[PDB]
């Protein structure tokens, strides 16, 4: 099957506020995350097409990506953390849920994972 279009990343009638918490997401964990060593494949949507997998989306109907969450961050696609969060652990579970357990693709995004709890233990206060 063919791609589908990449998550939407910005909404104009969406309500906008910059906080603490959605800043760090962004200068802090998205940053810290894209530039691991395992990140690449995490960095863009799946594109099935030039993987030769045409399951791909018929098993992944909430795909997610880090290019995805940096969009939305910058374009504050976010009301709160919680939503970015949510998309975060999207991403994992989806590579969990598709892919082999143990294979290097998931060992992968357990090193990720592992960086992002570690970051988000540490989400400043509201302030
Ligand atoms: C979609 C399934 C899963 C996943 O969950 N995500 C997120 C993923 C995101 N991106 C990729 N990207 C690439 C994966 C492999 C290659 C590549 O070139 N592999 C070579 C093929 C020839 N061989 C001799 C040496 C290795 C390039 C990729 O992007 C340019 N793969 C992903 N995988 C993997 C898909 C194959 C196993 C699992």
């Amino acid at each position: 099957s063919m791609n589908p279009p990449p998550p939407e990343t910005s909404n104009p009638n969406k309500p906008k506020r910059q906080t603490n918490q959605l800043q760090y997401l962004l200068r802090v964990v998205l940053k810290t995350l894209w530039k691991h060593q395992f990140a690449w494949p995490f960095q863009q949507p799946v594109d099935a097409v030039k993987l030769n997998l045409p399951d791909y989306y018929k098993i992944i109907k909430t795909p997610m990506d880090m290019g995805t969450i940096k969009k939305r961050l910058e374009n504050n696609y976010y009301w709160n953390a919680q939503e970015c969060i949510q998309d975060f652990n999207t991403m994992f579970t989806n590579c969990y849920i598709y892919n082999k357990p143990g294979d290097d693709i998931v060992l992968m995004a357990e090193a990720l994972e592992k960086l992002f709890l570690q970051k988000i233990n540490e989400l400043p206060t509201e302030e």
